[PDB]
């Protein structure tokens, strides 16, 4: 349903929020034509009550073509409706004499990627009493967590008729009480300057979380976000290294994966947690797990851990 996004509605009654009553901050992330600025709304949720937001908007650069993009992301956002575990809708400002603003919960950790490599020297598989009792380190619980939260959140936008296109942990962000929550940042990431994305054809690609049919076929679906989820789960259990370890991506690369070479296990990594990885880097899309499969098998882990 999010190809053909301009025929959804956008409900001003219910989601629009006056400009006067948003108190813009610094910015958290910068693109060429997009951004992410930190703000305090005025009621947004409580009457009367301060909340720390996020707000994407446009920048120096943009043309039309990005605003009306950016009312296409907002009439998506309203039709998927929130959930725990995605970056949650909260309201926005479309009315003219000012920029088009979308705004979202704060999410105060960042992205997890950066979050995970920051925390590698704390790692500890499990934590032995007396001493690591009152320490907050990360342990195999906790990245066992976040993957069944994010699979959670993928098995909820699939329900929605959604697909991501961009999964990985760049595009997941960590929020208190050790949520983690899956948003785009789009325009907001400058991908012509960002080393994960490289350039095929035209386009800048994120080629190390493309399924093959995605790479050589231009194919997007619910199973090629599995693919993705794959390359995700890597991240989490090398905590934060960059995926596909001093292999140069090019057309041999792409080749290589086609025929079915796959990534060694990761540093940090369980014997069943690695299994799962090969199982969403399967050369055919059907028999990779479905999300609501992961969510069943990362749920009986996570306890079993
Ligand atoms: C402490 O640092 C940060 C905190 C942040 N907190 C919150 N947001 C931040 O950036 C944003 C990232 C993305 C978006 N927009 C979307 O995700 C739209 N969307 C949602 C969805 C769902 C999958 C259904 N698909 N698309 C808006 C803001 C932060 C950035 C920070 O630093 C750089």
């Amino acid at each position: 349903l999010d190809e053909h996004c301009e025929r959804l509605p956008y409900d001003a009654s219910k989601w629009e929020f006056p400009r006067d009553r948003l108190k813009l901050g610094k910015p958290l992330g910068r693109g060429a034509f997009g951004q992410v600025i930190e703000a305090d709304a005025f009621g947004i949720d409580k009457t009367a009550t301060c909340r720390t937001v996020a707000v994407k908007m446009l920048k120096e650069g943009a043309t039309h073509s990005e605003h009306r993009a950016l009312m296409s992301e907002l009439k998506i956002l309203i039709h998927i409706g929130h959930h725990l575990n995605v970056v949650n809708l909260l309201g926005a400002c479309t009315k003219p004499g000012g920029p088009l603003m979308v705004i979202v919960e704060f999410c105060k950790f960042g992205n997890l990627s950066t979050y995970l490599r920051s925390k590698r020297n704390e790692f500890v598989p499990y934590k032995v009493a007396p001493e690591d009792l009152y320490k907050d380190f990360l342990t195999l619980e906790h990245l066992i967590c976040y993957s069944f939260q994010v699979a959670k959140g993928m098995e909820f936008l699939a329900s929605r008729k959604c697909i991501h296109r961009d999964l990985a942990a760049r595009n997941i962000l960590l929020s208190e009480k050790n949520v983690v929550k899956i948003c785009d940042f789009g325009l907001a990431r400058d991908i012509y300057k960002d080393p994960d994305y490289v350039r095929k054809g035209d386009a800048r690609l994120p080629l190390k979380w493309m399924a093959p049919e995605t790479i050589f076929d231009r194919v997007y679906t619910i199973q090629s976000d599995v693919w993705s989820f794959g390359v995700l789960l890597w991240e989490i259990f090398s905590l934060g290294a960059s995926p596909y370890p001093g292999v140069k991506i090019d057309e041999e690369f792409c080749r290589r994966l086609k025929e079915g070479t796959r990534m060694r296990a990761p540093d940090y990594t369980t014997p069943e947690m690695y299994q799962t990885m090969l199982d969403c880097w399967h050369g055919e899309p059907s028999q990779r797990p479905t999300f609501s499969e992961l969510v069943e098998h990362l749920g009986n882990l996570l306890q079993a851990n």
